[PDB]
């Protein structure tokens, strides 16, 4: 295993230092507006040494933007889809490439078997070829990687299942700034190539002057270079046509042959297309190759790229014969003219690079190595895309939750063969699908139209509802002795009960355990934990009485402590946002220990008095002013007092200290160490009243945040023995800490309103001496270093937040996880902010046509982790990544994937069981079982089972950390008769496993293995 701490690479390029060097100078460059005028030497290409080029025509299809999928598919691409089929059957040189699955597989599931023929026959010969293969193309800030894989891994399987292909070469033209995530996972799953485009005006420059626009992109912390994958970043400021054929728009819209006036379209250079005849082909052909010995002089092969299209592309039959006809005049004339010495022809993705690869073997050229990623981008001038890591975080945290709720549905699921009639395969695929779907770069961005971001969410809404089916009726099989399991495959029975989701104040949607003398008198409930390794975790329900206790399966007591179900209210008479305590319901808490992969069964049981397990809550509201709050059956009254400062210590845990509006103030970690100043701070971004407005993209702040008036908020302070908290009724966000023991869990309840053009951040305020250094994580995979820039604008700045961040000195750590992306920066040493919602009532012209103003509540969840770290070993002062503590992991851990909880909804189970998985191996906490998939449906012989298996890299501070289990996947079900290890789509055997074990995999390294069982 390389060290991934110790050993900084040795690349070429190493985005954080260009970023140092580099001035992002906006200078007017010419026609090539963002670049230079381009020379090139005609002499450089002759008979002996030609200039081969390959046009690849393309047709962007987003899944839902300006128009939800089916308006989309009904309206534009199944036309697109149809005319390529005939168009290409009719024309065998034409070539077209396709990217978006999800599409492909709605249009082909509606084809007759005459044309699925057809279809498949185009593909089998090269003209039609697909790029990625994914469902979508992804977003790459905002999504986690295991939800990238997921969508990947759908597209493909439909892929290798219908076309049997499996693309090798990846084009991602429109991702708001590019990720290293995705080579990450490209290369693990057998691509060869990759093409993006949406990069810094600066980095195109910069690596242009270089001949470094393709380069070899390892992972940042790679020092052998074993996760490169060849990659191709276009040169130029789109990927339409005017963008894609040389350095002059005004020239290349000439030829795109759709802008003549019948189809609406013109050229806003005043040069319009003309048709190209026997008369003016060598003037056009003279024009054209010009700007194609342009381009390619800022590429080290003689193998040129041209795209040819654009959104929506191809639709009408007539746009195809206006390309192709005109084309096909244009090459017949430039290839017989000699002194061009150039050989155009319609090309494939993947025909480009093999001829590319092709020179590259014979010597003709050397690529550079490169590590970092691609944001924060700006297509021009000061407009940094970095508005679309917070834009609509309702359904960004929503991502986050079904992300969870497939992985437990497939692998509660995963244990048993089931029958078709448990309809288990159509709803998993149903979820899978619709996740996948979110993870387009206008879906989890938020940046499609209100009626669209409706769709999506519809369409989770649906997801986790599937996902509650198959994993209340696999927590049933699972939990029942086998001769009395009895199942109706359409029963519900058990409810799933989820705190966070969409969120006390959000959605009344939790059930309340109803117990009483009179009608039940105790509860079986349910704890399923995905984590390969045992956990315990405090888990609350909801009950109708305060005296209850908790038992396990074995009737040992298990400790609880009963709290008052506590809601905000933003009250319109009084002018005050406080809580009301419910006199109907409470909470019951108790911790839950529960197998690696596996279940714990617990049983509530109601008495008359309170029991001798479980405590009380106390409970205090400072304000001034106070009124009476009954809380019905709770044991406690409730304790007023005037606002003050507090302090609160659960456990042996951190002692937290606030202020008097109910913010934190200081963390002291042990009774004896200092009081650690750690400030909570909610402020808000304006936007400019004059030049470019913030919309769904763009964030154009109108300078530094001002702090929010907070007023005389009400602060509400619960303390118990196992969980205490303090939460805070500010104008848009009732705040809250709470304390279990350990680091504390920060839940923002955000109703960010009617406060037109306002952005609402988070910030924290430490003396920790950062300078100008932070940490944000890549999709959940990786932590990279960032440099605040004073040379660049505040929203040059901002970072996408993922799922955490950090600051630290030589001594002090503070790391901010977080249950959803969001976007954040480091603007001041000490400082560390996040974005929590923002409301915009201008479009920012990037085509949406219309601000953000369909708001709602969303509850955002977090864990603050402080932290010393002089004794870790970290990588030195020049290594561009960064590394979690395994107290920090965790605390991510717990707010990715959270124990699930199960109500058993009727009055008795029988033939219940108290545990499931107790044997299964708890494996080194780095280690995680990402994906536990069947792999196939119960009719087939032979069984197949993928797991996903990914090891992070944590931080050694010098905790001994010790005695874990070997995982070993292929042993995870009987009867194994083969393990293979495979790509991590699962679709491609790599190696056969010895012994039938599968091995575990080295830090930050992720392997995919398929168990085979009779
Ligand atoms: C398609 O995949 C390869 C062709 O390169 C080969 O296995 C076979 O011809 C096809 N596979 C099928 C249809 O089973
Ligand atoms: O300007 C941004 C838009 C451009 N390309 C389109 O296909 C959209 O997905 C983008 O959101
Ligand atoms: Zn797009």
């Amino acid at each position: 295993c390389q060290d991934v701490v110790q050993d900084v690479p040795n690349v070429d390029v190493q985005m954080l230092e260009l970023y140092d060097r580099m001035s992002f100078k906006d200078i007017d460059g010419g026609v090539w507006k963002q670049g230079w005028n381009i020379k090139y030497d005609p002499l450089k290409y002759n008979a002996h040494h030609k200039l081969k080029v390959f046009v690849v025509p393309h047709s962007h299809n987003d899944p839902g933007w300006i128009q939800t999928f089916e308006e989309y598919y009904q309206h534009d691409t199944k036309h697109i889809l149809s005319n390529a089929l005939r168009h290409l059957h009719d024309n065998p040189e034409m070539k077209f490439i396709w990217a978006e699955i999800s599409y492909f597989a709605r249009f082909y599931h509606d084809l007759g078997e005459n044309k699925k023929l057809q279809m498949k026959s185009i593909v089998k010969n090269g003209q039609l070829e697909f790029v990625t293969g994914g469902w979508v193309m992804p977003d790459e800030a905002n999504s986690h990687w295991r939800n990238v894989l997921l969508q990947l891994t759908e597209g493909q399987t439909w892929l290798k299942q219908f076309m049997n292909v499996t693309p090798t070469a990846s084009w991602a033209i429109d991702p708001f700034g590019h990720s290293p995530t995705m080579p990450y996972i490209l290369q693990k799953s057998g691509f060869k190539n990759m093409l993006i485009q949406r990069t810094h005006y600066s980095v195109k420059k910069e690596l242009a002057q270089q001949r470094q626009l393709e380069f070899l992109w390892r992972q940042i912390w790679d020092n052998k270079g074993d996760t490169a994958l060849f990659t191709h970043m276009m040169p130029f400021y789109s990927y339409d046509i005017p963008h894609t054929c040389g350095p002059d728009p005004k020239v290349c819209c000439q030829f795109d042959f759709k802008r003549m006036g019948s189809f609406g379209l013109s050229c806003p250079w005043k040069v319009p297309p003309r048709t190209i005849s026997d008369q003016n082909v060598a003037a056009r052909s003279d024009l054209l190759v010009d700007q194609w010995k342009k381009k390619a002089e800022l590429y080290r092969t003689n193998v040129l790229l041209i795209p040819l299209g654009d959104d929506f592309r191809f639709k009408q039959n007539t746009e195809w014969d206006v390309q192709r006809v005109n084309y096909e005049r244009l090459f017949e004339h430039i290839n017989s003219q000699a002194h061009f010495n150039v050989q155009a022809q319609f090309g494939t993705l993947q025909e480009y690079f093999d001829a590319v690869h092709q020179a590259e073997r014979a010597g003709q050229a050397e690529f550079p190595t490169l590590s970092g990623d691609f944001f924060t981008y700006a297509d021009r001038s000061d407009n940094y895309w970095s508005g679309y890591y917070t834009s609509r975080p309702y359904h960004k945290r929503m991502d986050r939750v079904l992300m969870h709720y497939v992985r437990a549905a497939e692998m509660l699921s995963a244990w048993h063969s089931w029958d078709g009639m448990a309809r288990i395969e159509e709803r998993l695929e149903q979820a899978r699908r619709e996740l996948s779907l979110f993870q387009h770069h206008d879906g989890i961005t938020g940046t499609a139209k209100t009626h669209v971001v409706v769709d999506y969410e519809q369409r989770m809404q649906e997801a986790l509802k599937a996902c509650q089916m198959v994993m209340q009726q696999s927590v049933y099989r699972l939990l029942t002795k086998p001769s009395i399991y009895s199942p109706d495959f359409s029963f519900s029975y058990f409810t799933l009960d989820d705190s966070r989701w969409p969120g006390s104040g959000v959605e009344d949607s939790r059930t309340t355990i109803i117990l009483g003398e009179d009608i039940l008198p105790s509860k079986h409930v349910v704890m399923h934990n995905t984590l390969p390794h045992w956990r315990e975790q405090l888990v609350d329900f909801y009950v109708s009485s305060p005296f209850v206790s908790v038992t396990d399966l074995a009737n040992n007591p298990v400790e609880a402590q009963v709290s008052p179900v506590w809601s905000w209210h933003h009250d319109t008479l009084t002018k005050t946002i406080h809580p009301q305590g419910s006199t109907t319901k409470y909470r019951i808490i108790f911790k839950a220990r529960v197998p690696p992969m596996g279940l714990a069964t617990y049983v509530l049981t109601i008495s008359d008095s309170k029991p001798e397990h479980t405590s009380y809550a106390s409970n205090l509201l400072l304000r001034k002013n106070p009124t009476s709050l009954p809380l019905g059956q709770y044991p406690e009254d409730v304790k007023f007092g005037d606002p003050r400062e507090i302090s609160l210590r659960v456990g042996n845990g951190p002692t937290l200290a606030f202020s008097e509006q109910g913010l934190l103030k200081s963390i002291q970690l042990t009774q004896d160490s200092p009081h650690v100043p750690v400030h909570f701070k909610f402020l808000k971004y304006g936007v400019r009243s004059h030049g470019d407005r913030s919309g769904a993209y763009l964030f154009l702040p109108n300078g530094p945040a001002s702090p929010v008036e907070l007023g005389q908020p009400v602060v509400l302070v619960t303390k118990g023995k196992l969980e205490s908290s303090v939460s805070v009724g500010l104008p848009s966000v009732v705040h809250q800490t709470i304390m279990r023991g350990g680091a504390p869990e920060i839940r923002n309840l955000v109703d960010i309103g009617s406060l037109d053009n306002t952005e609402i951040v988070m910030r924290l305020e430490t003396h920790i001496d950062s300078g100008d250094i932070f940490y944000t994580d890549l999709n959940g995979l990786q932590f990279i270093k960032r440099r605040r820039l004073d040379k660049l604008p505040l929203q040059a700045n901002y970072y996408p937040i993922p799922s955490g961040m950090f600051i630290e000195d030589a001594n002090t750590r503070l790391t901010l996880l977080t249950g959803q992306p969001l976007g954040g920066s480091s603007l001041a040493s000490g400082e560390l902010e996040i974005m929590q919602d923002r409301r915009l009532a201008s479009d920012d012209e990037r085509g949406l046509g219309q601000g953000v103003l369909d708001n709602k509540p969303v509850l955002h969840i977090y864990r603050l982790v402080l932290e010393k770290v002089n004794n870790c070993v970290r990588p030195s002062k020049l290594h561009p990544a960064g590394y979690l503590t395994s107290a920090a992991h965790k605390a991510s851990q717990s707010l990715l994937d959270p124990l699930d909880k199960f109500i058993f909804a009727e009055n008795e189970w029988i033939g219940a069981q108290g545990q499931f998985g107790g044997d299964h191996p708890s494996a080194r906490e780095d280690l995680d079982v990402s994906v536990m998939r069947r792999l196939t449906k119960s009719s087939a012989k032979t069984q197949r089972v993928g797991y996903v298996l990914h090891r992070t890299n944590l931080m050694q501070c010098g905790t001994p950390e010790e005695h874990t289990q070997k995982l070993d996947v292929c042993h995870l079900l009987p009867n194994v008769a083969r393990c293979e290890r495979t790509t991590l789509t699962f679709l491609q055997n790599l190696e056969h496993l010895d012994g039938m074990v599968a091995p575990e995999v080295c830090p930050m390294e992720t392997a995919a293995y398929v168990s085979s069982h009779s």
